[PDB]
């Protein structure tokens, strides 16, 4: 009926194995209870459509997923149940995403948690491309995982704006060769870390869709303040991502060689004190 692989082991499982704790989205997602081992886990449900093409591709997504056990940085999938109507996909709970702490923060994530955010982003999205031939498309806050441990995934969760397309996949400059690749996602991370940095949305002041997707094209790109204390390797990684002309935009494994990722590596950052102390902090 569906098999869950959680710590070497397969269990065979039915849907109603699965307690429902309650809803953590707002598709939908339920924190559940897998009862023959007590694991509490986080399952998605999507609605299957009647066309199988578009089954297909979202099946080849998951695939993908299931075979990044691998990687440290990809959420864990712990299996998938199909009905008719419905695919349940099942993970490891995170207890919450990037977006979600920007606004429990109402302000700034420091610098040496997004260094460490952005060498887990960073090889998450190298080893999807690497690995499996793979771009992910949707680079943001809300798709950056975080938990107790101190873990950080991505994922693919589902006045100012948001906006984190690269000017070369709102506009095309070549119309015989459309497709945007791996640089769109650096583009939409560089986006992310200036939005996380500062807890604010790059873009400011905004009517309409039309109006965004033309700031982007035709501004210049928003970086790091200078008076927030960033270090110059911090802004130097972010002014990379940042560059409009995609030609000209490191690909991975250039930002893997990058100082600021260099120096995020090897330092001890306890991120699950962080994030603890954070959920725990009383001063509002
Ligand atoms: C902001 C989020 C939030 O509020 N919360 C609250 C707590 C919740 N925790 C949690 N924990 C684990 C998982 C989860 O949500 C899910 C995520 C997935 C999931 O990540 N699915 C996938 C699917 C596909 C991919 C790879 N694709 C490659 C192709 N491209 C397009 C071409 C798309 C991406 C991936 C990836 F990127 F590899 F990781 C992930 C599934 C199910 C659930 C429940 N929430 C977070």
């Amino acid at each position: 009926t569906g098999y869950l692989t959680i710590g070497g082991q397969r269990y065979q499982a039915e849907i109603n194995d699965l307690e429902n704790l309650g809803e953590m989205g707002s598709g939908q997602v339920w924190k559940m209870r897998f009862r023959k081992t007590g694991h509490v886990i986080a399952v998605k449900q999507m609605r299957r459509s009647g066309n199988k093409e578009e089954n297909k591709r979202i099946l080849m997504d998951l695939d993908v997923v299931l075979k990044s056990h691998d990687c440290p940085y990809i959420v864990q999938c712990f299996g998938t149940f199909i009905t008719n109507t419905d695919v349940f996909i099942a993970m490891e709970l995170m207890g919450t995403c990037a977006e979600k702490l920007k606004k429990r923060m109402q302000g700034p994530i420091p610098e040496r948690i997004l260094g460490k955010m952005t060498v887990a982003i960073v090889k998450a999205l190298y080893y999807l491309k690497e690995k499996h031939g793979v771009i992910h498309r949707d680079v943001k806050p809300s798709n950056i995982l975080l938990d107790e441990r101190g873990q950080i995934k991505l994922c693919d969760f589902g006045a100012g704006c948001a906006a984190y397309m690269a000017p070369e996949r709102i506009d095309p400059p070549d119309p015989t060769k459309p497709d945007y690749d791996i640089r769109a996602d650096v583009w939409s991370l560089g986006i992310s870390l200036v939005e996380l940095a500062t807890g604010q949305f790059p873009y400011k002041n905004c009517k309409t869709d039309f109006e965004v997707l033309t700031k982007v094209l035709q501004e210049e790109p928003p970086l790091l303040p200078g008076h927030m204390g960033f270090s110059g390797d911090f802004q130097s990684f972010v002014k990379d991502c940042l560059t409009k002309d995609h030609r000209k935009r490191p690909k991975y494994n250039k930002l893997l060689e990058h100082s600021f990722i260099k120096r995020y590596e090897t330092l001890e950052v306890d991120v699950a004190s962080w994030f603890k102390d954070v959920m725990a902090k009383t001063e509002s």
